[PDB]
């Protein structure tokens, strides 16, 4: 019921509070309470999130003993020390394994719903990655990106609802609780209920205005990509472009960026600065690179500032903050590196400009690109 | 400003009221009002809407001489009888032909972002297929799908507000004003301020509950993508799914379809009725189809109908009187088939079954799934 | 041994004389004996020449069970009716049926060495194409490019021991042994112990040189791959080209290569004729195209006759005895097209120009492109 | 004239050695000779040989402008800090300069008569790489299997003269004939004429009988390609493979090569040796490697010796002459990595093995693997 995830956020963090495996299918709970780390497991799928459970620091949780993948079981190549097999292999091995577990690491529709349709005809207990790293206790063990979030929601809520009562319409409530849904009980489909296309991050929004005249802070420019919305959704027509990525390969691309327009009337009020966004000017390892605040890296008044950064964007945001408190520019921060930055980044953006409006949009059919929108 | 679309619509109707041109570019009006059909035109890509200005029936109002497309131009192919020239010989032809316009027949951002950005820099007068179809006055000569739906919108001003009055929720209100901007100013930006991924279409929409016990009527079921969705998000549980296609090559495929899921419990709940659904029982040309009302198909009363067909809509959901009025179930009716369709099809449901909720949303980057909800 | 090529054709065609089963392996003989008509057979493969058993004019003289496709087995789809099974499928099948034989219809290294070796490596009998033609008795009941010509090669002994005789370079003589024992035994490693490149074919053969000043009658120009290969190999100088093709779709193609070389100074010496090559004028059902002799439709002594034609060669081949006996032009004649061509247009040839060189070289990993070269 | 390869051979070798521009187009000669390294250069193609231009060591002999792709010219990208520009632009820059030479990188058909007709049809001077590296002069300053092996070969006239005599067979003569010719003229045309596929090295040349006992040593193993050609031929039936490879990472990828046989019932016959193949056993840098000489590395009379290694193919001989002069087993040789090599190894073998019959062939559309045989 989208039209009451309110409700089902409560519930789920009520249901999580009192029990660690809320979220895991009973089939495997079962099996796992029987077996322990006994627990036979099959990766379904070779070019998922099967290598995050593979690379986990320390002894694993279960004995994996294969991957599935129809077009590579005859190639004699392994996937992270495993046979690769055929989806018929593993149904055989199923039917005569109590006690297998399938994890089915596809992300997208097509091959996910194949490998969760051809569990559930043959009753093959599985789980998706979220619901793996939560039911074998893999916390603290796998990429922080990838972590379950659960835990960290329970004791926010009231925080959290706090939120919700901030944000301006309807749709960033809706979109709030899905996202705090997904992580209180790994299902996806929650983002799926309100995601919008990766080409509509930050330009295309629903919620910001864009002038001819935009002078834009390009923080996190990687391979130029905001560049390249600003353009199209402006028609060619802005004031100023500041460009910040410290990584040295993102560079070397913003120069092939920089003369695709290089014939263009708005090349010259494009700038690229090769360092990191932090809240003071400091050289740290990344390979050294050069930190700066941003009020001290531009040279006018921006309108406009885009997000999305490795390091910290509380620091980032500290280091913009005469930008922000002075000018009120509009902002679109990346909001899903961290469990907390939903609340933390923006407690801080109004403790220094408490006028703003929020919103906020998921932009991925994944955990990815979850924005807010200050304006 | 997508915070206030209702305020756009106002206005751009009432320019377009007054002015045929309103929504074409200054300077490809002016190279018009000078050439008339004299007017020299090349159009950018060959893999676009190009083929639907060449096609045009009588002759065409502007001389096209050239496609350009830098993956052809050696081939000593033609496109449409056009040479197809490099985009290096075609910003040579404009910097020498006053005169010349371009029809960037691109519509997704790669391709047509740097289309754009290549006039821009050069100055060549340039329109997208929309706005060709209003600058050259094909109305009627074109595909009724890609045609020019602004007058018609600009004559129902009053019942397009009432719409807006009796959505449910802001973010379909939102919509509403954004697909009707699109059609009055012939910017495709407006979709894509609200626009749902693909994926999203039917069962992701944020506005339907589904529960373990569908019964579901797939009309116009195609490829059979709405009960691979249905199957999805229900994860392989309903009660029924009765499939209404009526061309030969769909229904082919869709026993490939049926194939899939022979082993699944759920197999023996799904029929496929190869026909057409209309108001009535008819033979008629489709090459000769049978068309039936839903409910003389159906055995059942649904909890679910989903609909996106070729023919008439609103005779179909008059097929499916009874199962719609006595029910209620949720509807899902795809709404982008004519300029008419959000009024008349809402007209007609509520007509039958007054007490339904009301939802909109848009679900392809182009012009294609805008689709009414009725919960 | 292909030093003794000479030995092993008269032996295999003394072996295939008294023996109609000879070529076809041990394991599937006692089984077609066992099972005649009854024998169940698995296609291993639904890219390659499957299509023809299946097409096969009259009953089949096997029940045909399954495809085997790793990558297409979970679509759905069927191959000419049959189900599409993974490999793990097949070798689980052939384990428990005795009784059951695999058609390998893969022609290329990859796919065909995989398929034989999982054939071998559970002692599954097994076929080639040809094999299977031979084995289930289907001579004259499919595609005559793809059947089997060893009986006609048995009745025809002494003149091929003739023609090889009347070869000017002994690797002629080898490819000659090669593609009689390939018919023969039907092992296309005859084929690939003498092959050549297609790229190499009518123009790298290693028996004709080409001036600067040649006059090229291409029979049968198809794609107008011959007029590629002549411009490069003589490095854009040539004196004329009469390009011969009957087909339409063929000839709007070559309208698009004849745009490829408008600028260069070759492009007023190529000419287009829209009939076939045959002996006499005549109007006949393709669909009627115009017939033309050779002899007729230039109108300059030619220096090369390249010939590869869907309809006679030997009727073509006297619609240009003029030129032929008159000016002695080089010819590369495609020999692959009926089991008796190596010998009946040799014997034309010779008896209207009987002080030509004869050479022969095979252009393909399969049995197309066999082309015989008189200089 | 490739009936007269040995008479053009002898002409080459004497123009060659009274002009080091032979073989060098005539308008390329007169620009060189009128602007020596001011002279300006055009690559054609990103994909070729024009890395090896770029990487040249030393200060290059002329100014290169630009790279042309058509594919890539938007991009921005830089090819060896080079723009990238369309065909175009090429032909129009070199409609304004004299003076610029044009180096066509592309070795195969499609790409490469492209551009050289491209080229023609401008009457703009043109090379292809060898043509390249002889007219400015960089022997010794480019990879040494892309140098021109013109002058060594000249030094050689009467031995290679001598090898012509030893060949068993016509074809092989020609053949050596025409690789001759092709490092003397720069024309790889020469190559064409008597090129056989890739897929027929070794085991498909047309001169050697393998049993179904067959030994072989497979010396430079590299991805596995040789074994599952012996495995092809043979149809699975062979005594003993000992494959010899001292690459870590074709290492890693034969454990994967042996685990696509470990179900058949030849997998105990193959063996792995992690060296390389030299005169005695030694451990020097390749990163250090073991390298041992065959006859220690194998345990039984092999029947043959494939060979193929980055290091001295001469060394790798001595360190087997026990297995060759005793046992005299088929060998295949590759004989393309240095300019003396078909001298060179041939005289070492015959010096140990003198009853050995010799082939050579040419096995790719370039100039690698050039192969002879010994039997
Ligand atoms: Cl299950
Ligand atoms: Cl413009
Ligand atoms: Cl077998
Ligand atoms: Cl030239």
């Amino acid at each position: 019921d989208p039209l009451a995830m309110n409700d089902s956020f409560l519930a789920a963090a009520d249901a999580l509070a009192v029990d660690p495996m809320f979220g895991i299918p009973a089939n495997v709970r079962e099996v796992i309470a029987r077996r322990g780390n006994a627990t036979r497991l099959v990766i379904l799928g070779t070019k998922g999130f099967g290598a995050h459970l593979m690379n986990v620091r320390h002894e694993r949780p279960c004995e994996v003993i294969a991957a599935v993948d129809d077009f590579r079981y005859h190639s004699g190549e392994l996937y992270y020390g495993l046979p690769i097999i055929s989806t018929d292999r593993f149904t055989e091995l199923a039917t005569h394994d109590r006690d297998l577990v399938a994890l089915n690491t596809c992300r997208y529709d097509g091959p996910k719903r194949f490998f969760d349709q051809i569990c559930r005809t043959h009753g093959i207990p599985h789980l998706n990655f979220e619901q793996a790293v939560r039911a074998f206790g893999l916390q603290g063990n796998v990429d922080y990106r990838v972590d379950d979030w659960g835990a960290d929601i329970v004791r926010n809520i009231p925080a959290f609802q706090t939120l919700a009562q901030r944000l301006a319409d309807d749709y960033s409530v809706q979109t709030l609780y899905a996202v705090l849904n997904f992580h209180l009980t790994c299902e996806p489909e929650y983002y799926h209920e309100v995601e919008r296309p990766y080409s509509t991050l930050y330009f295309r929004s629903g919620l910001l205005r864009f002038s001819d005249s935009e002078k834009m802070v390009d923080c996190g420019a990687s391979i130029g990509e905001s560049l390249a919305g600003l353009i199209g959704v402006t028609k060619g027509k802005f004031e100023r472009v500041w460009m910040i990525e410290p990584d040295r390969i993102n560079l070397q691309t913003l120069q092939n960026v920089l003369r695709r327009y290089t014939d263009t009337n708005f090349a010259s009020r494009i700038t690229v600065h090769g360092c990191g966004a932090g809240e003071n000017t400091i050289r740290v390892p990344f390979d050294l690179i050069d930190v700066r605040p941003i009020d001290d890296i531009i040279d006018d008044a921006p309108t406009f500032i885009k997000m999305d950064i490795e390091g910290s964007e509380l620091s980032a945001l500290k280091g913009a903050r005469r930008a922000i408190s002075e000018h009120k520019p509009k902002l679109a921060i990346s909001a899903y590196h961290r469990s907390t930055d939903l609340l933390d980044l923006t407690n801080y953006i109004l403790s220094i400009r408490p006028d703003y409006q929020i919103g906020l949009r998921h932009h991925t059919p994944d955990r990815w690109d979850t924005c807010l929108y200050f304006y």
